[PDB]
């Protein structure tokens, strides 16, 4: 099937991950990307790459939400970064499959946004699913706002 799976959510507070989402699947049902040459990579490694990529050429955005470095911080995931909608001293890092359009992450962080919990290392990484799955009713529900049939 065609689903969405957010590689690795890292979730960063003053410049320094709060919390994560980092947990391999080799590619069950969500899209093909890990499962052999994308599960040796350490949180440590998004979480250096962040810190010393997107922390260092990060923003609070003004007006794009889930901005993607577009530096290629590494190869086989995609990696974007989501300031909090009222703290720029808590960002939301996603570390998506390079597979995955840029919609979800979107939704991941602008997600995690919409709970009230998502500081810690296995906490976010709720969220990141239960946005996960409700993420492509919204696809749907966006294929129906202004459209003919």
């Amino acid at each position: 099937m065609k689903r969405f799976n957010v590689s690795y959510v890292e979730v960063i507070k003053n410049g320094e991950t709060i919390s994560s989402c980092f947990q391999p699947f080799q590619k069950n049902e969500n899209y093909g990307t890990i499962t052999s040459a994308n599960e040796q990579i350490t949180p440590v490694i998004f979480h250096n790459l962040i810190m010393d990529m997107v922390l260092p050429k990060v923003v609070p955005i003004k007006g794009n939400k889930v901005t993607k470095m577009s530096m290629n911080l590494i190869d086989g995931f995609d990696c974007f970064y989501s300031t909090d909608d009222h703290d720029p001293k808590t960002v939301y890092v996603c570390f998506t499959l390079v597979d995955i359009p840029k919609i979800l992450p979107i939704r991941i962080l602008s997600g995690l946004q919409e709970y009230e919990s998502n500081a810690t290392n296995e906490l976010l990484s709720s969220h990141v699913g239960q946005i996960l799955d409700s993420f492509h009713e919204e696809l749907v529900e966006y294929r129906n706002q202004t459209l003919n049939s």
